[PDB]
């Protein structure tokens, strides 16, 4: 699978040896979006960085 989504306009996919997606932004640094990555393992997020991480179609 793979994830169509990472900003407000980008998309991507990932190999077989990834497990799901993220998209990473900041706490009120600059507005809300500004990228994605794959992912192996989801448990909580920072005060840093918005690691909104899912397995569905935008992902795995």
């Amino acid at each position: 699978r793979k994830c169509n989504k990472l900003v407000p306009l980008f998309y991507k996919t990932c190999p077989a040896g990834k497990n799901l997606c993220y998209k990473m932004f900041m706490v009120s640094n600059l507005t809300v979006p500004v990228k994605r990555g794959c992912i192996d393992v989801c448990p909580k997020n920072s005060a840093l960085v918005k690691y909104v991480c899912c397995n569905t179609d935008r992902c795995n």
